[PDB]
Formats: structure tokens, sequence, C-alpha cells
């Protein structure tokens, strides 16, 4: 088969790192920050490997690959929490894949 659908599948989401999030962060709020661009598709906030509290950055996703581009910049280097958030994509993890080039 070849990828060419959209709905009842999720082939690869765009997914949104967002750093510099004090624990008073919560999946509500988080998914508040971006749902004003567009909405998030899930919410998470990974934890420390011992200690169940949020590491330091999370995971966001989005439905679209337009509205993520949108909130990357514009809220990555704002002044909020009296700080510089980090509203970007992840390190790793590419969001593409090697394949049929011209098929």
């Amino acid at each position: 088969g070849s990828s060419g659908s959209s709905g009842p599948d999720v082939d690869g989401m765009i997914t949104l790192k967002v750093d510099n999030l004090t624990y008073r962060t919560s999946p509500d709020s988080l998914r508040r920050v971006f749902e004003k661009y567009g909405r998030v598709g899930d919410v998470y906030i990974p934890r420390e490997p011992h200690t169940k509290a949020p590491r330091g950055f999370a995971f966001v996703r989005f439905h679209d690959r337009r509205d993520a581009q949108d909130a990357e910049a514009a809220m990555d280097g704002a002044e909020l929490d009296g700080r510089e958030l980090r509203v970007q994509v992840a390190r790793y993890g590419r969001r593409d894949l090697s394949g049929p080039s011209s098929g």
C-alpha cells in the first residue's frame, strides 16, 4: 500500500517540543498555548526515569503542517514566565521517511 488518505488513520502528525515549562504547567494550559492557532491532536509531558515529574520538555501533536510552523516561530522567542520559552520542534525524530522517491 501507498499512503494517500486521511481521517481514520494517522501517518505521522507533526510534533512540537516545548521546554522551559514549569511544574505548574499542565496538559490543559499547554493545550491552550497552541490551540490558539491550531488545535492539538494529543498532549504528553515526559517525566523523570524515576520521579514522576515533567523532566523539562513536553510533546504537542498538531493536525496540519502549517499551524505548527506558525506557533513555532511566533511563540519561540517570547516573554513568558519571566523567561524565553523554547517552543520548537523536537531535536530528533525526522517527520519524513525514506522510500519511493519517484515511484
